[PDB]
């Protein structure tokens, strides 16, 4: 039951994984393949640094929030986690990165401001394109 539960990774947010991988942990914790399993993928799953860009406000924070999180992509080599749902993950990123995206310029009220404003943010908002 526990031991058989397995989830999508193509559907939900990032967060919704991260969860589904540290809570199964933790109910593991409290069934020798699933142990060893969760025990392979738990250095990806710990300190996960989302949260930074769910909490970002400002573009340069959201910047420095990828490169967090992409330099915590670098634990791939002592993890066995499967590569089609590594992309998953990645394009979990992608979403929530984007909905973060319509909520701070939603914010900023781009139309209704002048050229040069519009400008520094826009070119901002594309330095964070060109760094992802």
């Amino acid at each position: 039951k526990v031991t058989k539960l397995d989830r999508d990774p193509a559907s939900g947010t990032a967060l919704q994984e991260i969860s589904f991988w540290l809570n199964l942990e933790r109910a593991l914790y409290r069934l020798k393949q699933a142990l060893e399993t969760v025990n392979d993928y738990n250095p990806l799953m710990k300190d996960f640094p989302l949260n930074d860009l769910l909490s970002a406000t400002e573009l340069d924070k959201i910047r420095q929030a990828l490169v967090a999180i992409f330099t915590h992509l670098r634990k791939i080599r002592n993890t066995k986690y499967p590569i089609q749902r590594a992309l998953r993950l990645v394009e979990a990123i992608s979403r929530d990165l984007s909905s973060q995206l319509l909520k701070v310029l939603g914010t900023r009220k781009l139309m209704h401001v002048a050229y040069e404003e519009f400008e520094k943010v826009m070119v901002a908002c594309f330095e964070v394109f060109q760094t992802w």
